[PDB]
C-alpha cells in the first residue's frame, strides 16, 4: 500500500496476514464466486506492485492464472488504444501504458507518483484491480461444477436445497443476465420436480421466493 | 470504514480479520439467532460498500442471501416513497435513493459524503445495516429447526433441558410477541410433562423462572 | 467502547476478538466460577450497547440467559425506586431509568453522554456490568455439578484431590459465607475419610492448609 | 494496566490475549517452575485489580490458589506491622493497608493514585506481584513430581537424561540453597549409577558440567 | 527494518510474525515457484542484518541454502569489480563492498547509514534482496519435480489438468524464455494426447487458452 | 524492551507473543542451529531483565540451560577482569559488573540507565545477548545427532540428500573452520559412495556445488 511520511508518499509494505489470507482463499475455495469480492477486499489500497505479489504467491491453478494474465493483456492493449502516450518531455515521468498499470514495466515509486500526483492523478492500482476482477469472473465460470441449465430438483430433494443449488449456479455465471428476475424464476419453476411444480403453479404470476419456500416446505 | 486524514474523510479498508469472522459465523452457525447481533458488531462503522463485501463473501446459503436481497429491495422501495429525490441542482451530489443506500448505484466516496457532510448528514451505512437485520431475522425463522409450538418436554427430559430448548425456539421467532411473559410462560407450563406440570401447578400465579427450575430439579 | 476525537466522545467499535473470546468462554467453560471475572475483563470499558452485543451473541444456554435477564429487571426496577427521574426540562437529555442503563430504551450516544458529561456523570456501563455479575453468579450456582455438602473424600482419594474438589464447590456457591475460615475448615475435616481425619485431628486447633496437605500426603 | 490521557493517569483495560495466555499456562503447565517467570511477564505493568482478574480466571487447582491466598494474607499482615497507617486527615486518600495492596479493599483508581502520585509513590502492583511470586514458589514445590533426593540415575539411563531430571528437580525446590555448586554437584555424582560414577571420580575436584557430560557420553 | 526517532534513523526489530511466516513457507512449500515473491514480500523494508536472520532461521534444506550462498558470493564479487572502493578518508564510513551488502562484514547501523544518508544513498537491503532472488530461482529449478519436456497429457487425463501441470513446470524453469507464447504453445499442443491434439489442430493458428480449454472440455 | 515517555527512558513490557515464540522454539526445535538466530531475533531490543524472563520460561532441557549459565559466568568473570569498577563516588550509579550485565545483581532501571545515559553508554542487553549466543552454540554442538565425520553417503542414497545431511552437520559444529571451502569439500567427496565419488573425481579441481549436484543427479 501507500503511506505519507513528511510531505511525501512512500510504499507501505504489504501485510503478510493479508497475503496469506489471499493464498488460503485460493487453496481452500478454488474459484467459487466469493473469490471476486475476496480479491477486492484483500487488494484494497494496493499498488500494482503489491497486487502482483498476491497473484504470484499462488503456487497451483496455473491454467486459471494464465487466463487472468490473458485478460490483463487484453485490457492493457485496450488501454493503449484509448490512451496513447506522447513521449515524456523534459525528463518528466511518462504517462502510464497498459503494462505500466499491470506493474510489469513500472516500479512502485512510479505507480505511487501516478496515484498521488496533484495534476491528473491516475489510480493505476484500482484500474488493475478491475482488470483482475474480469479475469477472476472468467475463472468462476470455468470452475463452476454445475451449469445453471443442469440444476434440476431431485425426486425427493427438499425445495430449499434445490433453490440453494440453483442460485449458487446462477451466480457462478457471473453475468448481468444471470440474476433473480421473472425470466430466471421461470426456469427455477420449470426445473422443479412434479410435486413442487404443481404447488408452484397455484401461486399466481411472479410469486416471491418466500412464498415459494413457504408453499413447498415439506413437499 | 471511514478515517480522517487532514480535513477530509476517506475510505478505510475493511479488516480481513473482520471479514473472515463474518464468513466463519455463517459457515459455522448457519443463521442461529446470534447471526443478528453478530452482523451488527462486525458491520460496525461500515459503509454500504464494505457491507456488500461482507455479504458477497458468503459462498453458500444463496436462498437465504436472496431472501435478504428481497428485503433490501422492499426497504429500498419504501425509502424512495418516504424520501423522493429532486434532481441535483448545479452539479451537486444527489440525495440518496434506496439503491444508493444499498451500495448498488453509489460509490464509496458518495457514501462517505452523505455520512459526514456538515448539513443534513445521512447515515446510509447504518440505515443499510437496519435493512439487513430485517433480512437476517427472516433467515433465523427459516433455519429454525423446531417451532416453539412443537417444543414439548420428554417423559424423562430434565426440566432445565426443556427450558433451554423452549427459550431457544421462542427467541428464534424473532418477534416482539415471542418474549418471556405471562402468555408464553403459560405455554411453557402447558407443554411440560405430567410430572413437572403437577409440580408447576402448585407454585401459584406467575412463578419466576428460578422458582420453576428450583421446584422441578430432579423430577 | 468510547474514544475521544476532537473535543467529543464517540463510540468505539467493540473488537471482534473480545466478542469471540466471550462467546468461546461460555461455550467451553459453561458457567464455571471463572465466567464472572471473565465477563468483567472482557466487558471492561464497554457501554450497555456493547454489552448487549456480547450477551446476545450467546446462541445456547437460554435458560441461564433468561435468569440473567430476570436479575437485570429486578436491579432495573430497584434503580427506578432509588432514583426516580423528573421530566427533562427544555429538550435536555433525560436522567437514565433502569431500562436506559440496560440499553433497551437508550442509544449508544445517550449512554456516552451520561458517562462523560461534565456535571454529574453516571457510569451506566459499569452499573450494568454489576447487574450482570449478579446474574452470572446465580448461573454459577445453577451449573455447579457438586454441592459443597456432598463433597466427601473417597476411601482412597488423595487428600490434595479432595481439597481441590472442596474449594471448587465452595467457590461455586458465590457467597460471602462460602469462604475459607474456621467454620468451612470444620466441614472440610468432617468430610475427610477416616484415615485422613485421624491425622487431621492431631494437628491442633485451626491448622493451616499447608499443614493439612503436608500431614496427609500419601495417606 | 495504566495509561496517561491529558494530565491524568487512568485505567487501561487488561488485554484478553494476556489473560488467556495466563489461563492457558496454568491449565497446560500445572505449576512447573516456569509459572513463576510466566506470571512476572504476564502481570508486567498491572494494578492489583488487573492481577485479581488473572488469578480469578483460574477455574481449577483451587488448593493451590488457596495456598497463594494464604501467603498473600501473611504478607498483607506483615505489611500492616511494618507500615501502620494513620487516619487520613482532611478527606485525603489513606495510606494503603495490606488488603489495599491485594486489591480486596481498594478500587482501581485508588491503586493508580498510590502508584503515580508525585509525593511518596507506592508501587502497590509490583509489591502484590512479589507476594504472589512467593505463593507460586510454594505451589511449584507442591506440584514437583520427584524430590531432588529421589533423582537417581537408572542402570542404563544416559547421563545427559539423568542430569536433565536432576536440575529440573533441583530448580523445583525454589530455594537459594538448591542451586548448582560444589555441594549439589556432590549429590549429583553420588546418585549417578556405578558405571558413570567410576568415570566421574577420575575427573578431579569440582569438574565442570561440560567435562562431566563429555566424559560420560555413551556410558 | 528501519524507523525514524527524532532526526535519526535507527533499527526497527524484525517482527517474529514475519520471521515465522518465512520459516513456515520453506518448511511447507519447499521451493515451489511461490518462494520467490514470498521472500520479496516478507523481506520488504529489511536491512541485510534482518535478511540474514530470516535465512539463518531455516533449519533444513542446507544444500539449497549453500546454493543461495554461492550465488550471493558471485554477485558480491561482481559488485566489487563494478564498484571498487577507495579507502575512507578522514574517519568517514567506507563505501560498501559485496560482503558489506551481504551483511557479513557490516553492522546494522552501517547498513542504515548507506540506506538513508543524504548524498549518494545506496539501498544495500534491496540490492541484497535481488541477489537472494537469483539464488531462490536456482532452487526452484532444483526442486522442480517434473521438467517441462516430460509433461505429457495422459490417455484419459482431462485437458485442464494437463494444462495446470504444463504451466506449473514452465513457470518452475524461472527464465524469460519459459513463458506463454507461440513457441511454448507449440510444445503444449505437441505433448497433448491424440484425442485432444486432433481437436486442437482444428482451432487454426495460435488459438487462445480459453479456446483450447473450451474445445477440449470432456475429451 | 525500552520506551521513551516525555524526556525519560522507561521499561516497555515484553510481549507475550515474543515470549511464547521463544518457548515454542525450544520445545519444538530442541537446539538445532536455528536456535541461535532465533534467540537473536526474539531478544532484539531487550534488557537483561527481559532476557532472563525468556530463559527462565524454559521448563525442560535444564542441562543445556545450566551449560548456558556456565558460559554466562565465564564471560561475566572475564568482563570483571577487562573492566574493573571503581567505587561509585557521590551516590552515583556504579559501573556494571558481569553479574549486573547478566541481570542477577541489577534492576531494570539500572540496566536502562547504562543503556541510554548520555556519557559512555553501555549496551548491557546486547552484551548479554552475545554471551547467551556463545552458550547456545555449545548447546547446538551438544544436541547434534550426527557428527560431521560420521556423515557418509549410503549405497543408494541420492547425492542431494547426502549433501543436505553433510551441510546440516557441518553447520551444527558452530565454528569458523566448519564452513564450505576446499578442505571441507574434500571431506564431502571422500565420504560420498563409490558411484558418486567416481563421477565427482572427473569434475576437476574445486568443482562448484551446482556442478556436483548436476553431475550426480540420479546416480
Amino acid at each position: 500500500p501507500v503511506q505519507q511520511i513528511g510531505g511525501n508518499y512512500v510504499h507501505l509494505c504489504l501485510s503478510p496476514r493479508t497475503l496469506n489470507a489471499w493464498v488460503k482463499l485460493i487453496e481452500e475455495k478454488k474459484f467459487g464466486a466469493e473469490v471476486v469480492p475476496g480479491f477486492q477486499a484483500l487488494s484494497c489500497g494496493c499498488t500494482p506492485y503489491d497486487i502482483n505479489q498476491m497473484l504470484n504467491c499462488v503456487g497451483d491453478h496455473q491454467a486459471a492464472m494464465q487466463i487472468i494474465r490473458d485478460i490483463i493483456n487484453e485490457e492493457a492493449a485496450d488501454w493503449d488504444l484509448q490512451h496513447p502516450q506522447p513521449a515524456p518531455q523534459q525528463g518528466q515521468l511518462r504517462e502510464p501504458s497498459g503494462s505500466d498499470i499491470a506493474g510489469t514495466t513500472s516500479s512502485v515509486d512510479e505507480q505511487i507518483q501516478w496515484m498521488y500526483r496533484q495534476q491528473n492523478p491516475i489510480p493505476v492500482g484500482n484500474i488493475y484491480r478491475r482488470w483482475i476482477q474480469l479475469g477472476l469472473q472468467k475463472c468462476v465460470r470455468m470452475y463452476n461444477p454445475t451449469n445453471i441449465l443442469d440444476v434440476k430438483q431431485g425426486p425427493k430433494e427438499p425445495f430449499q436445497s434445490y433453490v440453494d443449488r440453483f442460485y449458487k449456479s446462477l451466480r457462478a455465471e457471473q453475468t448481468d443476465a444471470a440474476v433473480k428476475n421473472a425470466a430466471t424464476q421461470t426456469l427455477l419453476i420449470q426445473n422443479a420436480n412434479p410435486d413442487c411444480k404443481l404447488v408452484l403453479k397455484g401461486l399466481g404470476v411472479n410469486p416471491t421466493l418466500e412464498e415459494m419456500l413457504t408453499a413447498c416446505q415439506g413437499v
